């Protein structure tokens, strides 16, 4: 499913995403938009080190989930994979609040440093009633 805009940053809302862990429902929209374009089908191979980026949120085969064909890898959300290709996002979400609660918090995707740090965000959830 690619959602649009404020369709999205009502679901993300809903699912308890406003300031989970001090991140604002504006910072997870400029993540995804940046990351997926809202896209929950999106998926990135990295053949540099074989794993897979999975969903909405581009949630890493390493560590996070389990496609069972990333070498030496953990499954943090302890999650297969394909949860993360739902149209429905609340695994996503779940694995995504999973992620911020270690040490590095929304910093975990470089994206976020690249696009959303120190940005002006507040376009992202502008007119969406949240």
């Amino acid at each position: 499913k690619v959602f649009e805009r404020c369709e999205l940053a009502r679901t993300l809302k809903r699912l308890g995403m406003d300031g989970y862990r001090g991140i604002s429902l504006a910072n997870w929209m400029c993540l995804a938009k940046w990351l997926s374009g809202y896209n929950t089908r999106a998926t990135n191979y990295n053949a540099g080190d074989r794993s897979t980026d999975y969903g909405i949120f581009q949630i890493n085969s390493r560590y996070w989930c389990n496609d069972g064909k990333t070498p030496g890898a953990v499954n943090a959300c302890h999650l297969s994979c394909s949860a993360l290709l739902q149209d429905n996002i609340a695994d996503a979400v779940a694995c995504a609040k999973r992620v911020v609660r270690d040490p590095q918090g929304i910093r975990a995707w470089v994206a976020w440093r690249n696009r959303c740090q120190n940005r002006d965000v507040r376009q992202y959830v502008q007119g969406c009633g949240v």
